[PDB]
């Protein structure tokens, strides 16, 4: 068990709510773990993973959910004010292969510059 | 010496070190809810960040030392060595990991 | 291949930041604010800074710009935050720029 990491970006203004982010900001996918069709990442080996990311806060309330198999597995709220600000999270997940994770905003507009990373640090043994 | 990561949550307000009970991944074991300290058992180079909701400053503590001084959010790279240990004084985390042993 | 990071605190210029938390390899030049890349591969850089400023926008810089969306114009900016990750090639220079603060950056995977 080696390398999986993606880094995108969120270019289109609007986004999409209650389904998973499309980026189209490719800044990294070299081993395409991150499946740009869905905005979903799959887990290809086994091990702890490390995810960031942020979503513009402009004007509205943002409320985002980072999503691991099925479920909402970390929350990000952001009042907006009033300023452009970013809904950040990040956080270390163990994952099995077959997991997937991505992003959900609960049209949501001014998402753009909004960014999702993630990457394998451990690799099981 | 290749693993220590964690990365935990509040479960309530009142952000002394900070106790994060909410357990996203602690495989080691190495951070301690009773005293919301993290400890380092691998010396070298870790990575930690933290994104908390709390006129109020939030401080990353190594050893029994302020080194950030920020919501608040910071990451930082600290080199660690054994018995050093790091603290913090919607969805709050706290997380760490060795980046890179020695 | 497979040390290089740098963490540091602290308009159209990159960000100078002083206080230097960790520079090992010193790939990060604290007199132009710029990281340089020694050693290819996928770097991991995470910021969080307080700007203050109105009609401005943050982003890591590498030759200059890593995000740029297009879009219509409206106002104002306090703080920003942002994380990526590059795969850079020896000579590749990174930095924070606005078209306790922090900068941090590290190797991840080496080629």
């Amino acid at each position: 068990m080696y390398r999986s990491a993606f880094s995108v970006g969120l270019e289109t203004r609007v986004t999409v709510p209650n389904v998973p982010i499309r980026f189209t900001k490719i800044f990294y996918n070299q081993q395409n773990h991150y499946d740009g069709s869905t905005g979903k990442f799959y887990c290809n080996i086994p091990g702890l993973y490390y995810f960031s990311y942020h979503i513009t806060v402009y004007m509205k309330d943002v409320k985002v959910s980072l999503f691991k198999k099925d479920k909402a597995v970390l929350f990000t709220y952001d009042q907006y004010q009033e300023n452009v600000d970013q809904a950040s999270g990040s956080v270390l997940l163990h994952l099995e292969v077959g997991d997937q994770v991505w992003l959900q905003v609960y049209y949501a507009d001014n998402v753009n510059d909004s960014t999702f990373t993630g990457f394998l640090l451990y690799h099981d043994t």
